[PDB]
């Protein structure tokens, strides 16, 4: 079970994060924020597919997955 927070979007791209991840797999409890969205990605999803997707959906230096057991 893990978390994945990103900081680059704006006031409206939050759903875009949990969206692509929610369109390739089933997220868990993403949260919204000005430009920092925190999605809950487990250890049996497209984890590697998100680190690769989410980053190409925002950048390549503001994405990180912090386990939240």
């Amino acid at each position: 079970p893990r978390r994945i927070i990103l900081s680059r979007l704006k006031a409206g791209e939050v759903d875009l994060l949990e969206e692509e991840l929610g369109h390739l797999t089933t997220l868990t409890d993403v949260v919204k924020g000005a430009d920092s969205l925190s999605a809950i990605l487990p250890g049996d999803i497209a984890e590697d597919d998100i680190t690769a997707v989410l980053c190409f959906v925002i950048e390549a230096d503001q994405i990180t997955f912090e386990t939240v057991e």
